[PDB]
């Protein structure tokens, strides 16, 4: 949609790409040893080795001040350059330190290892046509205290957040089917395939939790519509036992959905 | 005169009150911190300087007793430069180059850490209707505000919280400020992405029931809004405030809808309109 409505710093920092990231600080950084060159020449001939007037001199120089790599060959002059040379190195400082702390931020983005099953199903569980679909976490790294939303969208454009079964699992770790009982009270009690595509019903799953992996929060999101749902279809068991008497996680079957046909 | 700004803020003011730095360093201006951390750089440098200068002529190619001269040695000492020109001389000063460097970092960190800190705020996209309305929405006088998200990134599990905060008097006689948390028909939205109209039925539950511009005005109603969220740009939360007046409620207003068609056969979203607010007029 066309939205009709510097400025907003911080987050384009961290939104743009990482190659035009690293440009907007290369030229932060050119341009400021452009201008300490401009004032070390501003001084006279204030660096020693350097030719007279010559901007490129004093831009190496500034350079290897600024980054303190100090050769020695090119030193300040008097007490204006060795005063340029100390507030230029508090920039220096002062220039590392914001890159740093945008370098952390945008880096420190955790990623939930989650794998959402291609497709749900409406198939009976413990008496009820129940809605369901189902997660897995791709890493070993357990996730605490994670929880699901399910929400229908459709319209009438309405959110509703339809009541699960388990709402949050306290420690996600392999698997977990999310379950949506349609009781009366479900905002698809007593729909079906053609009511439900007719109103354009899509549906959101949320999830998020701890990750131990890296001591912070995830989120993962992901939309089905009704072209994907399997009605009757039931998950295929995603647990074996190996031959060591074992138990075993197939992720192979992560997908499966078993139905059964008749004319 | 208003109790909460239209900032969130409360429009109030206080009385009765190194010492609180890890705050003060944080809360002041930019250029203040500069400023606090230029001063508190020039004046180690400075101590260091004295230090050089007090173990006699321990600098090489500095002049004799001259302050300035290890001044700037101890510059390029604690910020490591090492031109070369200016060395130090024995155990002495080799020992003070050996903590002032340790001090360089111990310096520098504590800086980061501050710039880290101060520099790393995300801000939530949100933009505020600047009013509210009360209208007929099915069937019930109902409450409302909306919100729009200035962003492209979407908010992930935004939610919403309007309280109320008016005067009333005990059943004991007694006047005090009250906060009431008022119900919503929807306090969270899982994706929120462009608008949305936070809305409170004035039911016989609501603490507003039967109450009226008068009466709102009697008590010194006022209404507070609380935002937060998930934002996708920053992968962090957000908060976001507001506050209005009984001034600020159009009774039997109604949000112009603020979903266009341009001239595309394409559906845009015009925040032009955002604030603005339909009204019957009589005779
Ligand atoms: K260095
Ligand atoms: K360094
Ligand atoms: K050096
Ligand atoms: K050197």
């Amino acid at each position: 949609i066309t939205r009709l409505g510097l400025d907003d710093h911080y987050h384009d920092l961290l939104t743009v790409s990482w190659p035009v990231f690293i440009t907007l600080i290369t030229g932060l950084y050119l341009v400021t040893n452009a201008l300490f060159a401009l004032a070390y020449l501003a001084c006279g001939d204030v660096i020693e080795n350097a030719r007279p007037g010559s901007f490129t001199d004093a831009f190496f120089f500034s350079v290897q001040t600024m980054a303190t790599i100090g050769y020695g060959k090119l030193i300040p002059i008097g007490p204006l350059a060795n005063t340029l040379v100390t507030l230029e190195a508090l920039c220096g400082m002062l220039g590392l330190a914001v890159a740093a702390s945008l370098i952390y931020a945008r880096f420190t983005r955790p990623t939930a290892g989650v794998l959402f099953s291609s497709r749900m199903v409406i198939s009976d569980f413990e008496g009820k046509p129940t809605l369901m679909m189902r997660l897995a976490n791709l890493r070993i790294e357990q996730i605490i205290e994670a929880d699901v939303h399910l929400v229908l969208v459709r319209s009438e454009r309405r959110f509703h957040d339809l009541t699960l079964t388990r709402s949050r699992s306290p420690i996600f770790s392999l698997s977990w089917t999310v379950m949506h009982p349609i009781d009366h009270h479900s905002p698809i009690y007593g729909e079906t395939d053609e009511t439900l595509r007719n109103s354009h019903s899509e549906f959101l799953v949320l999830f998020t939790g701890h990750h131990e992996a890296f001591a912070q929060n995830v989120h993962a999101r992901h939309a089905y519509s009704c072209d994907e749902i399997i009605w009757g279809g039931h998950f295929v068991d995603v647990f074996t036992t190996l031959p060591d008497g074992r138990r075993a996680l197939d992720l192979g079957k992560f997908h499966e959905i078993a139905q059964h046909h008749h004319h």
